[PDB]
């Protein structure tokens, strides 16, 4: 039901110099929009960008992708399947930087290939305009894994562009899920992979963050608990307490013996430490990757309160806690699963 738009801005390219893009589906009448910031990793240097680009292309690339995708989860217009949002104007924007949403780097004569994630944002912006975003009160930068760090990377930056094109009227608030990662130590054996990364991709980071931290130090933005707060704009952060990406650069792969038991225990109760102080969050222990546009992302509960939930109760709170209308939701139970509603598997 979202139909594909190549950017009309040809200059701003998936990482082979194809255009970017981005599926709609249109709900006429409402004022809401979602922007999905989609993830899938990164890559980044010639030798690893070009393992990616022969067996992860759709990545990389939109010389392949199909017309149209089918919204799931809260993309999804059924209200069965998307309680929160099923009437907003609904927009995929397919992750083909390889960048974390971050890049600002064109192809040419020294770069292979072009990491334009914050461009490719900013423009798909800018066109949607021209297609009622200019009627908009609400536009919600959502993303998974690397594209819910895009989303804390770049939704003050939409605030910002919408801001300076006299749009003051739209509210600009983030939903950032799976990207809320620790820079810890590994189990056995990100900070370095993004380091670099920034370099090959001219690679930005919020302003304020940017200058607390000062250059050569800019890796430090990609981490939620140290971007987070120099953000303006609302963000509700969603994160599994063991999530599975965070595990796998931890290089931890899963009877669990005493020292895997306190590492997993540790890090746990480190996640929960960073969204303390996180106002609007839903964080459930469990041993899984994603969760917003899974068909079946209606079902965790937290504290007897669903995702769905919890966003509708975070919309009320931005019109003072709400009676029986939460929007902190962090389990404070210590293992993988010991939240009986997490994903089975």
């Amino acid at each position: 039901d979202l139909r594909l738009h190549l950017l009309l801005n040809t200059s701003v390219t998936c990482n082979d110099g194809s255009p970017a893009g981005y599926y709609l589906k249109e709900s006429r009448g409402s004022r809401r929009w979602l922007l999905f910031l989609e993830g899938g990793w990164y890559c980044f240097n010639r030798e690893n960008c070009d393992s990616r680009y022969d067996t992860m292309r759709r990545l990389m690339s939109s010389r392949d992708w199909p017309r149209t995708r089918t919204g799931t989860g809260i993309l999804s217009s059924q209200p069965e399947e998307n309680p929160y949002w099923w009437n907003a104007n609904m927009v995929f924007i397919p992750y083909c930087s390889s960048d974390v949403w971050s890049g600002a780097s064109s192809k040419s004569e020294k770069n292979e290939y072009a990491f334009m994630g914050a461009l490719i944002i900013q423009e798909v912006v800018r066109e949607l305009l021209g297609r009622g975003l200019s009627g908009a009160k609400v536009l919600l930068l959502a993303g998974s894994s690397a594209g819910g760090t895009g989303v804390l990377l770049n939704v003050d930056r939409v605030a910002e562009q919408l801001e300076k094109l006299g749009y003051p009227a739209i509210q600009v608030r983030g939903l950032a899920d799976s990207g809320w990662f620790l820079d810890n130590k590994q189990y056995r054996h990100p900070t370095e992979a993004i380091r670099r990364g920034i370099r090959y991709w001219n690679g930005v980071v919020p302003e304020r963050c940017r200058r607390q931290f000062q250059e050569g130090e800019e890796w430090n933005c990609f981490f939620g608990y140290k971007v987070y707060p120099t953000l303006r704009s609302p963000v509700f952060v969603v994160q599994w307490l063991f999530d599975e990406a965070q595990l796998t650069v931890d290089n931890v792969h899963l009877p669990v013996q005493e020292g895997l038991r306190l590492y997993i225990q540790n890090l746990g109760r480190e996640l929960r430490h960073t969204l303390k102080d996180v106002p609007a969050s839903f964080a459930p222990a469990c041993l899984s990757h994603e969760i917003i546009i899974r068909s079946h992302w209606t079902d965790v509960q937290v504290k007897g309160t669903s995702l769905p939930r919890a966003l509708h109760c975070w919309d009320r709170s931005l019109h003072t806690p709400l009676k029986g209308c939460p929007v902190h939701l962090v389990d404070s139970c210590p293992w993988p699963h010991c939240n009986p509603s997490c994903p089975t598997g």
